[PDB]
């Protein structure tokens, strides 16, 4: 597995990536704007999985920092870790600094 050994920062918790997730379970409805979606991993620089439409509605079930952004982790039919960036992130918690969501979280 490889996450945080220690009781560390209660909500959220570093990976062995380095990145910050949570296990959060919320529909993420993307609002005026298409988003680019990810696969596997929470990154700019990770492979695309497309263009998540604007008003759509995402069951996630983990949040991540990581690359400035905030994302949300959920899978696709295929099995893929999809990771959507709903907003930013200045830093890495439990000072994260998180700028205005791109979406609603229910």
């Amino acid at each position: 597995e490889t996450p945080a050994t220690r009781p560390v920062t209660g909500s959220w918790k570093k990976n062995q990536y380095g990145t910050w997730y949570k296990p959060e379970n919320a529909t993420f409805v993307n609002g005026n704007q298409p988003i680019v979606t990810r696969i596997g991993s929470p990154f700019l620089n990770a492979p695309v999985g497309g263009n998540l439409p604007a008003g759509a509605t995402i069951v996630y079930d983990e949040v991540c920092i990581q690359a400035g952004h905030i994302w949300i982790g959920y899978n696709a039919y295929n099995g893929n870790r999809v990771y959507c960036p709903v907003r930013t992130c200045q830093g890495v918690p439990p000072n994260q600094i998180p700028g205005v969501a791109w979406g609603v979280f229910k």
